């Protein structure tokens, strides 16, 4: 079997992309964050405290004829921008752009942060990080992709996400379409249950490449590209006006500057992410300083490709025995 989705930014900005599922009988069409750093798949339901809901589409178990209530079972997680949400746990039949996976886990959000309930275009996550790092208890559950995996044509998804477009989820296949010259496959660590690989470098703009390793996750679910203070650094230096505001959390510079390019390295081959997906706009409405898409993975604990670096990219997240990614320009 294969799945193809469309994946829609959910703002002017691309601040993330919302895929529409469906889940339970008779469907009911979520829209969700597909999040490569992340392995839960909940929703905002029925059961999510009033007051946290503001706009967003629900989940309601009771009328679905496949939703079952998983004993005793709940799901708390916290992400990396400090958003959180929890609660109980179904399972029930989900499908994604045709793809159907019968009694998938679906969390059902009794609680969930501000930025969520803030969000009114995000009606839930789906996690397709590896399922070690699920947060159902007592029994952890499995991701979409992995409860799919067996009987898709092939063990693999693809992120093909548009710059301030639309773009693509696949399942089970790859579009030899969707990319220009070939696909580099590179290794994957699961050890911290992430997609995470070794970049062989970056450049900025027209400057030569820098070989240096850069172990990162490759994330659909953070914005921005998250990288060591040091390429940051030689990255913003290019930047007439920038500077990095501590008041403001990151890299600022003058909304007319003209950005350079940024490169990172996928073995020999690279990917150029244009100046343009750089910019994220004004730091307020009406301000001449803007918010840079390249910013300090120092304190982080990690180095993230967030949707900056991917969306320059055809992306194969391959889920062979031995899971490899693949990176194509496009």
């Amino acid at each position: 079997s294969t799945g193809s989705a469309t994946t829609t930014p959910i703002d002017s900005l691309d601040d993330a992309y919302i895929t529409p599922v469906q889940i339970g009988t008779p469907a009911q069409t979520l829209n969700l964050d597909f999040d490569t750093g992340s392995s839960d798949l909940w929703v905002f339901s029925s059961e999510t405290t009033a007051s946290e809901v503001d706009g967003q589409t629900i989940y309601t178990p009771s009328k679905s004829t496949t939703a079952k209530l998983l004993s005793g079972a709940t799901w708390s997680i916290s992400y990396g921008d400090g958003s959180s949400s929890s609660g109980d746990v179904y399972t029930d039949t989900v499908s994604v752009g045709g793809l159907t996976v019968t009694g998938q886990a679906v969390e059902s959000a009794k609680k969930v942060s501000s930025s969520f309930t803030e969000d009114s275009t995000i009606d839930g996550l789906l996690g397709l990080a590896f399922s070690t790092l699920n947060t159902v208890s007592p029994t952890q559950q499995k991701t979409f992709f992995d409860n799919a995996k067996a009987s898709l044509d092939s063990p693999v998804f693809t992120a093909d996400l548009g710059y301030h477009a639309p773009g693509t989820y696949n399942f089970g296949f790859i579009d030899t379409t969707a990319y220009t010259g070939s696909i580099t496959y590179t290794a994957v660590s699961t050890k911290q249950g992430f997609w995470e690989w070794t970049s062989t470098g970056y450049a900025v703009g027209s400057g030569t490449f820098k070989s240096t390793s850069i172990d990162g996750i490759a994330d659909t679910g953070t914005t921005l590209l998250y990288l060591p203070a040091t390429v940051v650094s030689a990255y913003w230096a290019q930047v007439s006006g920038a500077k990095s505001s501590s008041s403001v959390g990151g890299y600022v510079f003058p909304c007319s500057a003209t950005l350079p390019s940024f490169t990172f390295g996928v073995g020999s081959a690279r990917i150029v992410i244009p100046g343009d997906y750089i910019d994220f706009g004004p730091i307020s409405t009406g301000s001449s300083s803007c918010f840079g898409g390249i910013q300090s993975s120092a304190g982080i604990g990690i180095n993230i490709f967030g949707d900056v670096a991917l969306k320059a990219a055809f992306v194969v997240f391959n889920g062979a025995t031995t899971p490899t990614l693949g990176f194509a320009s496009k």
